[PDB]
């Protein structure tokens, strides 16, 4: 009953967060086994950040320049390396709280939980989606870099995001745990902008299925459509085109509800063409697109 | 940068969640020190739940009828007591993960984080507000009862909610950790309904201040108003009346932004009278009222 934007429990990740200070810059790192991962711009001063030469800046940093603190306890740095846009600080102690973990690069449309942190201390947790233009709409302040995004499949934490920067539009950009940015962005303070923020059609349809499951059906109409006809209207509205794989992925939701995917497409089309007329769906006056089909099934079936 | 509905990190609470089974009914309990707290309707069968006599049902339950499991490990129940609508199961082992904690009863308008659980295992976390009609809009399925709501002030967890039931409108009702329901509700499956779900005016104003902080200012107009004139319009819209204490509580937000509270009231009034005209504020097409003034300052200042 009810449907909410919901994050994974953050306990396994809280125990991996540390503070990393180099010079005057402080941010967060992720401590797994005997390695701390953090954004490489920790080495930049306020000035450096506009056109850094990271390799050159890194020549003048030695192991003892990276101050790593876990709680009130200092860790000893015994090595360091740059992998793309992240640093790997080898420490002399394996994190006793290291969970079963993996590093994954997610695709646009997929969702993950962000544990926002400051000074190595968890601040709060919320759910995000990797948007088609490879930005996320999170909540980050100065010092939040190194905060990570993750999913949990039972016992295993899959890290997929590390925060690096905010863009002129207020949306956020970052890397996977190998240091490769999502999107065309780079970790420097130059002119760079996001790109068209299109809507995750399949996710909206999943969310419409969630509403029906929870008894909110006012938007179901008597019509159906075709995939080709739907996309012609959807893309007038900057919706990602819907494919047969998307249809397949909504299959189980379609069967649980007895509503053909294309029938639901017909309902979405009229919502786009006519609006909500001041009504709401699952408490929203907008079509919500940051729930995947997996997300909906999860929350409507009690998976733990 | 950015503004999101955000929950406290759930780690300290994850370690307190256990599974409680009596007869055929399974739900969650909260294990603090040597006591497990859980809803008393764990003792009801499917039939009992329509007009239970809990005292009478409790006569036939002994310590060994309450199966308490922490992970894959069974706890030994050595005593039991009913306090209002919750049971206190004394166990022979103090929870080694017990945090510094307190039990508090919150007021309508205040917010807290819910850790949704099933079979004693955390499922996900999300932020809620205690609404003026003493319901919450969460995400709960069968077996979720005993999940708890909490705030964290640095090191101390303040438990304020335990889930018990869903209402015909799909909203949720529960108790504080002393077993007293919020609102007039009772833990039986009889005809009972919520009451008018009015809007937390002060919280909407806080959220409007959050938008301005994050550069979303399109809704600021050239007008001001009075508290009396504003409330005359606000209560046509089922908004809780705004008081001088509310004004005081928005003081720091008013000073950080240079916008008098009554000027912002004038902006809210025109948004109520004229709508959003299809625009959004912080990504919402609705006036959001589940952020307190404290919530906004927290998230816009990096408190950990
Ligand atoms: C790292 O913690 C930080 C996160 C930004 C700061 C405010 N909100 C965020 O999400 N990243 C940077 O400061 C970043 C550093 C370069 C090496 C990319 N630069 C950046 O995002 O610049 C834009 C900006 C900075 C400060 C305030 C507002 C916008
Ligand atoms: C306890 O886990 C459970 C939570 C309900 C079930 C579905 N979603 C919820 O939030 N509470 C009950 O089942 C409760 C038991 C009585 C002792 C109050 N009764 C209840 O909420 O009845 C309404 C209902 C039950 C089952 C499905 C849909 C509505």
């Amino acid at each position: 009953s009810g449907f909410r934007k919901m994050a994974f429990p953050s306990g396994k990740v809280e125990g991996c967060m540390v503070q990393v200070t180099c010079g005057t810059t402080t941010l967060n790192g992720l401590w797994l086994d005997d390695v701390v991962y953090c954004p490489r711009h920790v080495i930049c001063t306020s000035e450096d950040m506009f056109n850094p030469n990271y390799e050159d800046l890194l020549i003048r940093k030695s192991n003892h320049n990276f101050l790593v603190q876990a709680g009130n306890v200092q860790l000893r740095v015994i090595g360091h390396s740059m992998q793309n846009c992240v640093l790997k600080l080898k420490v002399d102690t394996a994190n006793p709280k290291t969970p079963k973990y993996k590093f994954v690069r997610i695709q646009p449309g997929q969702t993950f939980s962000v544990l926002a942190c400051y000074n190595g201390s968890p601040s709060g947790v919320y759910q995000c989606a990797m948007r088609p233009n490879f930005t996320i709409k999170g909540s980050f302040l100065n010092g939040s870099c190194g905060s990570v995004g993750f999913n949990i499949d039972y016992d295993c934490v899959s890290f997929c995001y590390m925060h690096h920067m905010v863009l002129p539009t207020g949306v956020h950009a970052g890397t996977d745990l190998e240091g490769n940015f999502y999107g065309p962005f780079v970790d420097r303070q130059t002119a760079q902008a996001a790109g068209t923020d299109t809507t995750i059609t399949v996710n909206v349809l999943a969310w419409l299925y969630a509403a029906v499951i929870n008894g909110d059906r006012w938007f179901l109409n008597r019509f159906t459509t075709t995939l080709n006809d739907f996309n012609l209207v959807a893309m007038k509205y900057n919706y990602e085109p819907l494919t047969q794989d998307h249809v397949d992925i909504l299959g189980p939701l379609s069967a649980q509800t007895g509503i053909a995917v294309l029938d639901m497409c017909a309902s979405l089309k009229e919502l786009l063409q006519n609006g909500m007329n001041g009504r709401t769906i699952l408490g929203s006056a907008l079509l919500e697109d940051e729930f995947t089909p997996f997300d909906v099934v999860r929350q409507c079936s009690g998976v733990t």
